[PDB]
């Protein structure tokens, strides 16, 4: 169309792109220096300003962005992304609570989701989780059996560790770190319950062995795929 | 035979496994609900209720299993541990001692034995073990050799972590996961035997030595068995 | 030149590197015994003297070598290391402030830029940094944001920890070392802000992912560079 | 000879071999009881017995082998530890200090040298060290001088973590393990010193940063190796 096709060069442009990341940057700075309450007692209002200012400007991005890109908007996930830290950012300050006043500083991201060369970071690592869902998975069904064995065991008399399923799980993630684990959990439990090792030890193993398991497993099955594609380039010379 | 082969079909379904799963991710939920006091306050005796009856839905599963599969069940290792785990589970609440009670919960690991995706993680995980048997024989030769000495050289004067050799064991492993080694241990052993750091120290070197090697073993000598492999289908076609 | 190269062939001279080492060993030595009140009350006067001493024959070596090796020296980060090393060591003790005379002791990491067995494996460590570099930029914007979301939601009641950009920074440093995280840290906070474990929890596991996935992705990049000589290698044979 | 071959031949012997390994298990046993001082109340006087029993068979064994092994016995490592580990034992026990008395235990570690499994295993760790002994350097070397300015900036006011060079090396390691770094020791000096986490926090990065490089420089210079050993065995195949 030519109404369409006008925004389109627009928001296409490097010129847009670029502009939007320095306003990211400059709202970056602005909401560090929001930290200090000097500056906020001498320059409060100019970045309280600046603020909706750069809020409104991505709001308008993100509403073209959505003209010109339709449905394979919503299908986009670094779009999906910038749309719902901008929502974010616009639920009104005074009648909402504090917690998303504080979501705001998450448009900062946006920063990533611009700068290609921080997606594909991003993308690489977070290519790696499908495979490991079953992992996960196990590990959660882990961490819930000894949850409950836990609160059973040591919650009435360690109720801050171990009172609920809830605790019971922060402890087992803190052991699960081996933040602490013995000076500051396992040797106060054995006071009463001396035999406790035999619980939290072999945890400290299966956790332990499991997530390392994770790290060979991902690099000696990738060295495969390599070998195989090598193999079969090799294979096909030899073939002719 | 026909009495044998009317079992046999139910048992081998995709209902009966199914089912199955579906009792164990119900019973799991139940779990965690009577973890709570309000709840066990409220619906308690419905939950005691569906656990028996879980209970011996299992038995009688694990009875057909037995019927069906016959001395294949007893040299299956997810068969044998579907036995105990719903054996424990039989021996009488009340007659019995509190631990008991607790490893009931165990039954809800058959959502691994019963789910194939999940045995295959915990095959994998459990397949490089055999290999490290000897390894795991030095290392606790020398944890054993070490609590002798530490029992001897820190126990008078510190029972609490050095008494007995079974306390020593315990303290070497916190020192192994460098659990406040150095603060919590060596630094209040260091106020009577200031030359205490030179047994820990070469301790932590070598156990740390020892389980990097472990996992550059692995890694390293799996990629050997990858070119090993590569390297004969690459020589074949090169012989025709 | 004639006047040039009589200098040129000493500073070139196996005698002569070997003779600034010598210089850095024994200067070492002296540095470290400097460190004993004892040994200052006794032998104070010689070693102050043998360390100016060492510091006028390393300006005439830094001179010489400027002279010898032109602006090809300024091009050198090894010699410009040399230089600012000594040159710091350089700044009168009197006149200066404390920090300036500890300084003085980088001079003994001249013991690595004359080495040259030493200069490998520093160039080796370094050499892995300039594709990290897209890492640490979104490591460090991710701190960035989370150290604004911290000081605003902790530091108001937790003050030494959060009160300002910059202690919520090193908290969060020490977040990821794990070190007392959840005993020191957050337990502490949840205290006032039960839901605390929501940011820290998803901060450790970013933080971990990431720099695991660093690893893998080094070793894993490299043996399919390696794959890719060996691949081309054994295809030209195939192919004459 | 005659005289020299009758010996020779019981030495070699598969029972000699193993009556060794009977006693070393056996006396690896009383040791570990003779940690009761229940048991040593009872029965202290058979396994007292019995240790010089098993020391003084162990040092007629030690003679035969040298007898039969000649220079080629002060040749092999593992039986120069045998002759030391068996002479520390036989020092006297009232005459001498206690720490001797503790050393015996060490004999436990012939277990090691006596079961050719164990030697691999040893080997296998310690094969890698002499590639290391450079990195080794650099990083004691490191220590060294971090010890130094550690020891002049924090002794005066912190004698107890830095008020000799030896407390600096010591404080370093436990930094270096991340073993309280921050709660116990940068957070402290930081009441005092406020910059002081510009000296340990790049101090925790070298280190770390090093560490990490050596083990990715192991595992990825080794499949370098087996690829080239590959790609020569897959070139020779292709030429001829
Ligand atoms: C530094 C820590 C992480 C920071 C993340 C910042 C916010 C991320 C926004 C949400 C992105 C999630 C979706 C996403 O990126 O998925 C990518 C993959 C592959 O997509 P592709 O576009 O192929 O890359 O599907
Ligand atoms: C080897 C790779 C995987 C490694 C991780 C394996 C999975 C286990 C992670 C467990 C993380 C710890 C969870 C945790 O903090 O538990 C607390 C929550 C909330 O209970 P609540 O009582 O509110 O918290 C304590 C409150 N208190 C102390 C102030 C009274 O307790 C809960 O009710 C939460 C329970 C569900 C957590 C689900 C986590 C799923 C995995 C996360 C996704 C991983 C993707 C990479
Ligand atoms: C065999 C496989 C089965 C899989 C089942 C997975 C789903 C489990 C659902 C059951 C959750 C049970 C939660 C529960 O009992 O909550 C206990 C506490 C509340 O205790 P309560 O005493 O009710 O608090 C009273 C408070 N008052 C006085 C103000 C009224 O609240 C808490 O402590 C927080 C709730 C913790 C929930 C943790 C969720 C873990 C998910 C594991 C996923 C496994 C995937 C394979
Ligand atoms: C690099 C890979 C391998 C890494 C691990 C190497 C092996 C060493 C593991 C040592 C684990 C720590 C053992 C431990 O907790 O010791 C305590 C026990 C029981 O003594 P007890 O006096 O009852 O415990 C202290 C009681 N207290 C403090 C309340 C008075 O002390 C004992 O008497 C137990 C001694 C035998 C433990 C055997 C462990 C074998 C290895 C486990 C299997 C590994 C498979 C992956
Ligand atoms: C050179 C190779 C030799 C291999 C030998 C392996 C087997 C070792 C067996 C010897 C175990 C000695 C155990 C021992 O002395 O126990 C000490 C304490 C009990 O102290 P005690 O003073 O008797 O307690 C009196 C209690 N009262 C007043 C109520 C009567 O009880 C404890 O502290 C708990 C017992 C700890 C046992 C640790 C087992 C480690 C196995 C290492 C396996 C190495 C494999 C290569
Ligand atoms: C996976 C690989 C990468 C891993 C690391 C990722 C990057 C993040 C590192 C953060 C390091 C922690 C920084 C830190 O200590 O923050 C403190 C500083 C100074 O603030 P200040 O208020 O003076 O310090 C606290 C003073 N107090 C407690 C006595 C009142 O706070 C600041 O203002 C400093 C903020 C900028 C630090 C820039 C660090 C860039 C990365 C370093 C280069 C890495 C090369 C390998
Ligand atoms: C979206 C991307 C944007 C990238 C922006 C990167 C640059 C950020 C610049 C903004 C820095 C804001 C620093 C700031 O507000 O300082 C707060 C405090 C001082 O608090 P204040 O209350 O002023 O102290 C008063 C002291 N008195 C009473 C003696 C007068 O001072 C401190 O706490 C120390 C200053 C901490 C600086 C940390 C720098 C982090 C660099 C991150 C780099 C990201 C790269 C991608
Ligand atoms: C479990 C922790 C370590 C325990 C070590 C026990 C005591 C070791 C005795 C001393 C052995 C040192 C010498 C040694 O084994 O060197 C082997 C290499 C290659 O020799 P080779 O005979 O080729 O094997 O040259
Ligand atoms: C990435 C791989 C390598 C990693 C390690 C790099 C090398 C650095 C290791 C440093 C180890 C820590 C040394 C240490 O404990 O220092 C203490 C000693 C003795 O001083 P002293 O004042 O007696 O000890 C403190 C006594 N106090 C607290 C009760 C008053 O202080 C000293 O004077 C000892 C200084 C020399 C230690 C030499 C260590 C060389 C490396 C060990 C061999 C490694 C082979 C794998
Ligand atoms: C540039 C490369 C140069 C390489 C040089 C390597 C060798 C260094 C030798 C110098 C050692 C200096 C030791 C020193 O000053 O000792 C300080 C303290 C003793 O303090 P002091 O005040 O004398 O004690 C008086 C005690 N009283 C009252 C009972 C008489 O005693 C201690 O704190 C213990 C001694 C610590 C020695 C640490 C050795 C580290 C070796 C580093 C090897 C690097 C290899 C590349
Ligand atoms: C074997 C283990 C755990 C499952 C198990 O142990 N069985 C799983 C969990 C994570 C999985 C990897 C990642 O997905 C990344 C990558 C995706 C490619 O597509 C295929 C290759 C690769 C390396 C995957 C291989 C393998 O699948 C891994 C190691
Ligand atoms: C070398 C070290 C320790 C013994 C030693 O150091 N000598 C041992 C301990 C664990 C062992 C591996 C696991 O078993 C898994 C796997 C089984 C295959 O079957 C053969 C390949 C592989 C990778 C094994 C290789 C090697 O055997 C390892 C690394
Ligand atoms: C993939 C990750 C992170 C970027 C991302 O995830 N995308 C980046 C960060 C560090 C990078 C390596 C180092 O630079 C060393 C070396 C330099 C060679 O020149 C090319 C090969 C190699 C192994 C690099 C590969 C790759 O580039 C790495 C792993
Ligand atoms: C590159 C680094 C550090 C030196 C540096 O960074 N330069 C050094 C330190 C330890 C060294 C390895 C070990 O010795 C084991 C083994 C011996 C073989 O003989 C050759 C292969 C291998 C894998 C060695 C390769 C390389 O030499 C390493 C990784």
């Amino acid at each position: 169309s030519h109404m369409y096709l006008r925004i389109t060069n627009i928001v296409e442009s490097s010129f847009f792109t670029k502009f939007i990341i320095y306003l990211i940057v400059l709202n970056g700075i602005t909401m560090g220096l929001e930290t200090s309450k000097t500056f906020m007692q001498s320059f409060g209002v100019y970045t309280t300003l600046f603020n909706q200012i750069v809020i409104t400007i991505f709001t308008i991005e993100i509403i073209l962005r959505i003209y010109v890109h339709r449905i394979s908007f919503f299908k986009d996930p670094w779009s999906l992304f910038d749309f719902f830290v901008v929502a974010i950012s616009l639920v009104p300050t005074s009648s909402g609570f504090e917690i998303l006043r504080v979501l705001r500083v998450l448009r900062l991201f946006r920063l990533v989701t611009a700068v290609p060369q921080m997606r594909k970071i991003v993308s690489a690592t977070i290519s790696v989780i499908p495979g490991m869902l079953s992992v996960i998975a196990l590990m959660t069904l882990f961490f819930y059996i000894f949850a409950i064995m836990a609160t059973q065991l040591f919650g009435e008399r360690f109720p801050e560790w171990f009172g609920t399923l809830g605790e019971s799980f922060y402890t087992l993630f803190q052991v699960m770190t081996l933040e602490s684990w013995s000076m500051g959990i396992v040797r106060p439990l054995m006071e009463v319950y001396p035999y406790a090792w035999v619980f939290f030890i072999p945890f400290i193993f299966v956790v332990t062995f499991v997530m390392i398991n994770l790290v060979v497993a991902i690099i000696v099955d990738a060295m495969a795929i390599l070998n195989q594609k090598e193999e079969q380039h090799i294979i096909d010379e030899v073939q002719s």
